[PDB]
DNA sequence: GCCACCGCTGGC
DNA sequence: GCCAGCGGTGGC
């Protein structure tokens, strides 16, 4: 994918951190869903914006 | 140029 | 129809 090489740590992470800033901004976390990113541990190392890391 | 949103939509 | 999560952007 654009954002995903698929091969690495975080591209093959499956389950959400739940203590990041993204995780705690999810519903499944009880969070508004104002952010909208993956957890910052699914976030791809190779393709992911610098800032997601 | 960055970042905290928010519009949007492919995949289900 | 819902939703994960990407891309664009307003306001700084
Ligand atoms: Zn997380
Ligand atoms: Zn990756």
């Amino acid at each position: 994918s654009a954002r995903m090489c698929g091969e690495c740590e975080a591209c093959r992470r499956t389950e959400d951190c739940g203590h990041c800033d993204f995780c705690r901004d999810m519903k499944k976390f009880g969070g508004p869903n104002k952010i909208r990113q993956k957890c910052r541990l699914r976030q791809c190392q190779l393709r992911a914006r610098e800032s997601y890391k």
